């Protein structure tokens, strides 16, 4: 036994916060395994407003309502024969977005904040428009992979009539268990630190990087104190990655490998013109600032000996035009040097709205 | 801190034994995660058995020397800058197999053993031709994800220029951190108890049921006390399973998913004619036996909304004709209960050699 052993694991072992807000999935310890859903209402419903709004309707109400089960009580405690029986809690988090097609279908642009807007299309896009878009998402969280495959079947039963799979990713960092310190910050598949800049949790700037500010008109209000998320799929090139050596892929990112230190100094805790954190940097951005909440994938090979892994990029915020667009913006202009080792392939802008005592995630939305 | 959790950390925490026997990778605890990948010679050097051999070599010695400091230390020892830098052990093993394609390859057909011949078609077989067979296997677990994909990339590396991946596909079960108790047998996304009826380790039957008996030609003699896997890639129908009552489901395999014991009985440690276990039983297959090591998979969704998950099915024996083969086929043809959910959709047989003192692994059979 030792103090660092209980703190491997204290991820597998606990539930997670189920009154965090706007929702679960975004602030507090972040599970090693992750599962973004992106799905459409079915193709029947989705023809018609009325039928789109019904169906919209049950789904979330169901998704809602078995987050809250799902939260205080494990797939294995709602139905018998679940792939994750005889296992711990292992901070099952489960978080609902919605995405801008979902109100096309609706009838219901009057609703779409400005900050729902259509992400704009970047020069180094290379985005495959299957993995696009999505009228909702599901993510879920966990530390366990078994525990998140068996909440995930649930939680697609739950809206099967309502909803189709349109695009989904598996993603994950190393486990709790296996850190020799549980506490450090988790590292890519380009064994880089990634999460350094982040605002820290018991700071202001966080509530404030993530959290929607009023709408001026009343139609938008559904998603106060809500967060964007604007979800890529980036393949990495690993094989032209690895055949860098050590300082030069420092220098792509301005920081060193081993500590993650900017370079020249020796704590997490020069950079060249071309180097991603200077042209990432709030300050190269007019302020803009996001939480990243970021997993690795790995699928494999894919045509013709194509490496097909990389960073499941998730960037929380509470208008995208003042965090991850300006941005990206830069990278892609400004050419960042970590463009040459990256495709963005997948994309995908969720409104996630506030948990609201006595009512289902964005009822607001869709009235009643 | 308590016995159970010092037992959850194990896995992650230790090294494997890198001097089991044929191989690592099939007796002692099975690590949590796995990457099963296939692959050929590259399309240039295979043309010809000279420089098709001479590829192979270099493929095979890499490997070996690379699953021997593996095995003693981890990625981020071997090199700078991996993914897994700040990571305990994790089990890591590596295990190395060769197809029969191979030995067509390199003009070897004189030193293909008799077990060594293709699988049969089977009646219920679904297969997809991308998804069968490879010159090579690397069997790669461990019990972190990012531990395992950091490994992955030095293997697939150290033989690049030889070799190109056929197909691959990453699995899971229940992580040691995360079970209540983690010496209990894991389960599969059907929510089943899966490997009961193993032969025990320490137990004679296991080897036995393993090991390659003594070649009678020494020209098939490299295979002597190693092992022969068959791999399977089973989809399962999750949305039509999820629609039987648990008494049906338990009815298609013969045991409870409770507690894994047969259908009537307490204990893991009345039975359907066409259910699953008496169908496979070596009593309904003149004793035939084998070692069943996999692992679950989740990849998602595929067209038109099929889920693509599943069994990552492994089967080890010293004989494919005494072991899976004849199992298979009572399975296939005498209509085994589970047919109606599951279809085998890839599949490949290599051949495992026993590691010897001085030699890479395979030498014997490319000779020098
Ligand atoms: C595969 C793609 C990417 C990789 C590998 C990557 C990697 C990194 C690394 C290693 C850091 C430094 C450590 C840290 O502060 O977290 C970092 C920082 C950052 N990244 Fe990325 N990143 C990627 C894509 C993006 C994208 C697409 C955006 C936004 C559009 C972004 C925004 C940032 C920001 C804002 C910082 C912090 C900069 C600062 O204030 O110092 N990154 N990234
Ligand atoms: C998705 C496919 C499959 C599933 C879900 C599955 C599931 C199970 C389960 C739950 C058991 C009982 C627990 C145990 O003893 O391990 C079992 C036993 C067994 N399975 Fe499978 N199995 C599958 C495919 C196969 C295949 C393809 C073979 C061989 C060709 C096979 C051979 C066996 C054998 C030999 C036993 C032990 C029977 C005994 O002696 O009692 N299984 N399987």
């Amino acid at each position: 036994a030792s103090p660092k052993a209980e703190q491997r694991l204290r991820m597998a072992a606990q539930r997670a916060d189920a009154t965090a807000a706007p929702q679960p999935g975004i602030s507090g310890p972040a599970p090693a395994f992750v599962h973004v859903i992106a799905l459409d209402l079915a193709e029947e419903a989705r023809k018609n407003p009325d039928t789109a709004r019904d169906s919209a309707a049950a789904a979330l109400r169901s998704w809602t309502e078995l987050a809250a089960r799902l939260h205080e009580e494990s797939p294995h405690d709602i139905a018998e024969g679940a792939a994750s029986a005889g296992l711990l809690p292992a901070s099952l988090m489960v978080t609902v977005g919605i995405g801008g097609s979902l109100l096309s279908a609706i009838d219901a642009e009057d609703r779409r904040p400005d900050a729902l807007a259509d992400l704009p299309e970047f020069s180094t896009d290379d985005l495959h428009p299957r993995w696009c878009g999505g009228d909702f998402m599901l993510q879920v969280g966990a530390e366990d992979p078994m525990v998140l495959t068996a909440a995930v079947e649930e939680l697609v039963a739950a809206a099967a009539d309502a909803t189709a799979v349109r695009w989904s990713l598996r993603g994950f960092r190393r486990t709790a268990a296996a850190a020799r310190d549980p506490d450090a910050t988790p590292r890519n598949l380009m064994g880089q630190i990634d999460g350094t800049a982040n605002p820290a949790q018991d700071h202001p700037l966080f509530d404030r990087t993530i959290t929607a500010r009023p709408a001026d008109n009343p139609a938008h209000a559904w998603m106060d104190g809500g967060s964007y998320l604007v979800v890529r799929r980036i393949r990495m090139l690993l094989t032209e990655w690895r055949k860098l050596d050590v300082a030069a892929r420092e220098r792509v990112i301005g920081r060193r490998l081993d500590t993650g230190a900017p370079l020249g100094s020796r704590n997490e805790t020069l950079i060249p013109e071309n180097a991603h954190v200077r042209l990432a940097s709030p300050e190269n951005n007019l302020g803009a600032r996001m939480f990243r909440r970021g997993y690795s994938y790995d699928q494999g090979w894919r045509d013709d000996g194509v490496r097909d892994a990389g960073l499941l990029f998730m960037a929380w915020q509470g208008d995208p035009a003042t965090g991850f667009i300006p941005v990206q913006r830069s990278l892609a202009d400004q050419g960042d040097a970590l463009n040459r080792y990256i495709r963005h392939e997948g994309s995908a802008l969720f409104a996630v709205p506030a948990a609201r005592e006595g009512r289902y995630l964005g009822q607001d939305l869709i009235e009643g």
